[PDB]
């Protein structure tokens, strides 16, 4: 699809059988998802952002559907306030910016 | 012009007679500056982000010419790590994902 940016650009993800929505973020080199349960194991990560750092999990070679897009990368689950696909993501599904 | 996503998508914007790099967040509601000089009137504005939330100062009615794109609106300056073009700019120039 074209998306405009008048709304937050919000797409359907499933990641670990489990369903939820997440943001298309161009400003997020990393992908950052909420607490959640995945399986296997995973390294201690800190991430800085607007106000601050947080400790995150990183999980390599996981398996995402982003908008009925398969993709396989790392992500980062923690205490982000909105589940953000980052560019390590974006650009496996094709995605640019136009203007 | 159409940006792939390979590297981070920075762009050159020339605000308040000023010239710096911002990079195109789609992930951002509003456009966060990096502490500069602007004229004005201003309000105490706290927003948040991945590690906590800043203060800043609102601008609104402000010139910014993006990648040579002319558009006005809010700006808010404070202690960003970097600097940030949000969807209240991203509209104007016509700025859009796809994939
Ligand atoms: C600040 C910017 C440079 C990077 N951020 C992505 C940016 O799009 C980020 C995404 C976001 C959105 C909502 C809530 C959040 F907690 C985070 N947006 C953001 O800080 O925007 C703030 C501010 C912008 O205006 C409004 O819109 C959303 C709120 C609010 C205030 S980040 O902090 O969330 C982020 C995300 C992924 C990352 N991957 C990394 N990897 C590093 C190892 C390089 O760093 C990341 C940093």
């Amino acid at each position: 699809p074209q998306i405009t940016l008048w709304q937050r650009p919000l797409v359907t993800i499933k990641i670990g059988g489990q369903l939820k929505e997440a943001l298309l973020d161009t400003g997020a080199d990393d992908t950052v998802l909420e607490e959640m349960n995945l399986p296997g194991r995973w390294k201690p990560k800190m991430i800085g952002g607007i106000g601050g750092f947080i400790k995150v999990r990183q999980y390599d070679q996981i398996l995402i559907e982003i908008c009925g897009h398969k993709a396989i990368g790392t992500v980062l689950v923690g205490p982000t306030p909105v589940n953000i696909i980052g560019r390590n993501l974006l650009t496996q599904i094709g995605c640019t910016l136009n203007f």
